[PDB]
């Protein structure tokens, strides 16, 4: 599922995720934005074999399991393809110990790059929240 971008917005809010560990909802929208395009299907191997999943592009090198990423960690307790679902509840609730692991929203290396530091607040502007 492609969503729209007040979709998204509404449907992170809902998951609890505004103001989550200090970060407001703009944050989250604009890092889905350049992770996955607001696609639930994203997918994206990297290049030690591990694979980035789903709306927030989860990495199987620590939060899920795939089968194929050897020695790796399944923190979130999840199998990676849950992460691809219509229904981000699996993301949000990975997307949380994610960020309360020590290094915040710079685990996404596209929010890092990309929204830090920016007028988030544009990314909700005018959604029915
Ligand atoms: C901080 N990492 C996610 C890289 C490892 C956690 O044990
Ligand atoms: C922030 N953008 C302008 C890119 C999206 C519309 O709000
Ligand atoms: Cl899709
Ligand atoms: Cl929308
Ligand atoms: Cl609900
Ligand atoms: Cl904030
Ligand atoms: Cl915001
Ligand atoms: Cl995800
Ligand atoms: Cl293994
Ligand atoms: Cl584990
Ligand atoms: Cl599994
Ligand atoms: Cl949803
Ligand atoms: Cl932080
Ligand atoms: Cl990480
Ligand atoms: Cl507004
Ligand atoms: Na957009
Ligand atoms: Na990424
Ligand atoms: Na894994
Ligand atoms: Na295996
Ligand atoms: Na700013």
């Amino acid at each position: 599922k492609v969503f729209g971008r007040c979709e998204l917005a509404a449907a992170m809010k809902r998951h609890g995720l505004d103001n989550y560990r200090g970060y407001s909802l703009g944050n989250w929208v604009c890092a889905a934005k350049f992770e996955s395009n607001f696609n639930t299907q994203a997918t994206n191997r990297n290049t030690d074999g591990s694979t980035d999943y789903g709306i927030l592009q989860i990495n199987s090198r620590w939060w899920c399991n795939d089968g194929r990423t050897p020695g790796s960690r399944n923190l979130c307790n999840i199998p990676c393809s849950a992460l691809l679902s219509s229904d981000i509840t699996a993301s949000v609730n990975c997307a949380k110990k994610i960020v309360s692991d020590g290094n915040g929203m710079n685990a996404w290396v596209a929010w890092r790059n990309r929204c830090k530091g920016t007028d988030v607040q544009a990314w909700i502007r005018g959604c029915r929240l």
